[PDB]
This record gives C-alpha cells, structure tokens and sequence, in this order.
C-alpha cells in the first residue's frame, strides 16, 4: 500500500463532472475543480486542467495525470508549510500518508487547523491524537474515511485499508 492506492481507495475514480460530498464540482479522483455553482465554470477550468475541450469528460490517463500533480501538490505545500513540515517530518512512513491524505482532502491550511492534533501527533501521542481528531467537523461529515484515517495514524499500519 501507498499513498497513491489509499488515495484512490478514499477518493474512487469518476470520469464525467460530479459533486463532492460537499457539494463542489470536482472529476477523476477527488480533483476539486471549483466552488463556485456553475456548472460552466466547473466545465471551463476543467479544459483549462486538462488542455482541450473535455465537455465534462476526461479519460483515465488524463484522471491520472490529474492525480499524481495534486499528490505532488499536496506533498510539496506540507514541505513548504511552517506548521506542516515538522509534523510530516516526525513521522514515519505509513503515518505521513495518513497527513498526506488530509491534506488532500481539506487544504494546507484546513490541515494546519488542527494545531493541538498536530502537537500531540509531534509528540507521538497516538491515542490522544486519535481522540482530538475526532473532535471536528471532519469527523463528522466523513466519518468512514475520517476513521480509516485516524486509524493510520493511531497504528502505523494499513489496517483499516486491508480488506477494501
Ligand atoms: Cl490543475
Ligand atoms: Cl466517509
Ligand atoms: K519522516
């Protein structure tokens, strides 16, 4: 397992424009591609992504491609953050994925939020970070993932992918 599967795993792969959970226009796998309600503005920075007129639809290769760039992105934008960098730094391999994956999901700056999780994951206080990250709205819009998240990071290992 590594990040690209758990990631696939949480996200899955859609090829036409859909609605996230929260409601945003996004395609591929979990690639946002606006806030804003229209439709059309979702459409147009598709094409702007991808380099041609997609009319709403992609290809699997062009899904990918999208993908391994916001995986990039992600990494790049903790390794950058003052706040993100030492954390990811702590932590070991199956651990940073976990991190890796809330940034995905939420944003550099979402993820920096969770100032007193962060600490404790610095600290190596698995259970106790398991039970302040929980305390969040996170938690409680997408608890199936948030669990299988939390669990990463409380364990060091894939469990909580195993058998999915
Ligand atoms: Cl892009
Ligand atoms: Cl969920
Ligand atoms: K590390």
């Amino acid at each position: 397992m590594n990040i690209f599967e758990m990631l696939r795993i949480d996200e899955g792969l859609r090829l036409k424009i859909y609605k996230d959970t929260e409601g945003y226009y996004t395609i591929g796998i979990g690639h946002l591609l606006t806030k804003s309600p229209s439709l059309n503005a979702a459409k147009s920075e598709l094409d702007k992504a991808i380099g041609r007129n997609c009319n709403g639809v992609i290809t699997k290769d062009e899904a990918e491609k999208l993908f391994n760039q916001d995986v990039d992105a992600a990494v790049r934008g903790i390794l950058r953050n003052a706040k993100l960098k030492p954390v990811y730094d702590s932590l070991d391999a199956v651990r940073e994925c976990a991190l890796i994956n809330m940034v995905f999901q939420m944003g550099e700056t979402g993820v920096a939020g969770f100032t007193n999780s962060l600490r404790m994951l610095q600290q190596k206080r698995w259970d106790e970070a398991a039970v302040n990250l929980a305390k969040s709205r996170w938690y409680n819009q997408t608890p199936n993932r948030a669990k299988r998240v939390i669990t990463t990071f409380r364990t060091g290992t894939w469990d909580a992918y195993k058998n999915l």
